[PDB]
């Protein structure tokens, strides 16, 4: 009687997810009718923005390490419960410091999103379909994103600013409830059945060091060319501005169908396992993807120039993107995997730290050497450094997989 459960939690996680990310960015959903009534400038909007940055990037941090102790059942419906009052509070108030504190508590509660999702599809979810449902699951957030706009225009048309988070707010309180009720955090709590780790083991293994630095260099790549690709396309190759809108948007369509392959490729490959404590069955595509991401850098470098057409970008882009956004799912997947089952929360809060710092490096540093040399001798330092890190994945593959 394992489907109906196993729907009933997935549609409760997934539309508590919906939510939490279409509360995250309503702000910006609603900004541009927001400046007549209150004037504001652009240093108000980048308060509040690193305000819920920082707030964010603590919380994750936090509640991954907290939530390997407390329920996977009453935290991700206090989250949304005060993402909710915050989003109500802020619609009811008018002026910059209330915003800038409220915003601070906003991003504080989103953190509390992903961990127990993570948690209930790690001990609910067969160990060979764990990937295609973490996927899928992902896409929660894209299809917000991609949605949230259209349904913020013809809503505040007919509306007020202050009447939409009402709305929004209402919303996530009455569906906290619900999430509250429907979820259940184990399958032994109902009557079914399902299948000595201290922490210090846990940070004296090689592997999670290894998955630390694999996903540094990627989030780094990544970010580098989703910020100043249009930069290098618009100011080296002579190119049209349309064609940096159109390369984007390829990259991120590219990606999503990328997670999503990446995600179901890896659940395939392990039915057909010969389960042991060395190698890791989902370290081909971990590799193969590396490789394609370095091979599309190389040729989005040398084979472009004015007399190239849009087709060939486009198909670059949407390579690089396929490319780029799989091993950054598959290293989550294979963090909160290769754990110890009373520990995966702690892993995967330590790996995903190490996303901040590629960030930062992706960031001023990029901006410098562009500065002082050139776009092009920055591109190839991404590069030498990408085919650097692949090849030592490489060589690194046998190295111990279970932590602990
Ligand atoms: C108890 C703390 C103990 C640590 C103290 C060391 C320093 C701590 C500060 C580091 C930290 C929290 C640390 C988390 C917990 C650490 C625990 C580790 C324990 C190890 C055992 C806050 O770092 C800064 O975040 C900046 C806000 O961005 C702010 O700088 C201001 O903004 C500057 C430009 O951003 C300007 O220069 C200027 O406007 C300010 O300067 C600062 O106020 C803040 O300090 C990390 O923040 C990072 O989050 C990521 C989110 O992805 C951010 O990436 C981006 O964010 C948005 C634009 O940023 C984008 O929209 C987003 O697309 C992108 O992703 C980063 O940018 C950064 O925000
Ligand atoms: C099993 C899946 C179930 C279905 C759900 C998932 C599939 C839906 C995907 C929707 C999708 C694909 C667009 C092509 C559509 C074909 C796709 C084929 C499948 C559908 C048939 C819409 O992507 C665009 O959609 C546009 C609206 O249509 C938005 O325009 C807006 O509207 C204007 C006025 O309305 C306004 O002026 C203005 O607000 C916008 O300009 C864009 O903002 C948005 O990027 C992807 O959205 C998602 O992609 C990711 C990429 O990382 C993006 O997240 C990013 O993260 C950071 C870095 O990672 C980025 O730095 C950050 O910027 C961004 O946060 C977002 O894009 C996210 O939302």
């Amino acid at each position: 009687g394992y489907g109906y459960y196993r729907t009933v939690i997935f549609s409760a996680m997934f539309g508590g997810y919906s939510l939490y990310y279409f509360n995250r960015k309503t702000f910006s959903f609603v900004m541009p009718s927001l400046v007549e009534e209150i004037p504001l400038d652009k240093d108000d909007l980048g308060f509040i923005t690193s305000s819920q940055s920082a707030a964010y990037a603590i919380s994750k941090f936090v509640s991954g390490v907290l939530s390997d102790q407390m329920s996977a059942r009453w935290l991700f419906s206090s989250g949304l419960l005060l993402v909710g009052l915050v989003n109500i509070f802020f619609a009811w108030s008018s002026t910059v410091p209330v915003f800038a504190a409220l915003w601070f508590l906003n991003g504080l509660a989103q953190g509390l999103g992903w961990p127990p999702c993570g948690k209930v599809l790690r001990k609910w979810f067969e160990p060979s379909q764990f990937g295609t449902w973490w996927a899928i699951l992902s896409t929660s957030m894209n299809l917000a994103g991609g949605l949230g706009p259209i349904l913020a225009t013809i809503l505040a048309q007919s509306y007020s600013w202050r009447s939409t988070l009402a709305l929004s707010g209402a919303l996530c309180v009455v569906v906290s409830f619900l999430c509250l009720l429907l979820i259940h955090n184990e399958p032994a709590d109902v009557g079914l059945r399902n299948l000595e780790s201290t922490l210090q083991e846990l940070l004296l293994s090689p592997y999670l060091w290894v998955l630390s630095t694999g996903y540094l260099v990627v989030f780094g790549v990544k970010t580098c060319c989703t910020d100043w690709g249009q930069f290098f396309l618009i100011q080296e190759k002579g190119q049209s501005a349309l064609v940096g809108s159109s390369y984007m948007s390829a990259l991120e369509v590219g990606g999503l169908v990328g997670s999503i392959a990446a995600g179901y490729l890896s659940d395939r490959a392990m039915a057909k396992a010969g389960l042991s404590n060395y190698g890791n069955p989902r370290h081909g595509l971990l590799l193969f993807m590396m490789a394609g991401m370095t091979v599309s850098m190389y040729l989005f470098r040398v084979t472009v120039t004015s007399d190239s057409p849009k087709l060939w970008i486009l198909v670059l882009g949407a390579v690089f993107g396929f490319s780029s956004y799989g091993p950054i799912a598959l290293f989550g997947v294979i963090a909160n995997e290769s754990a110890p089952p009373n520990l995966c929360g702690t892993s995967h809060a330590i790996v995903g730290l190490m996303a901040n710092v590629g960030g930062f490096l992706a960031g001023l540093p990029f901006s410098t050497i562009a500065k002082h040399y050139s776009w092009s001798t920055a591109f190839w330092v991404a590069e030498v450094i990408c085919a650097a890190s692949t090849a030592a994945f490489f060589l690194l593959r046998n190295i111990r997989t279970k932590m602990g």
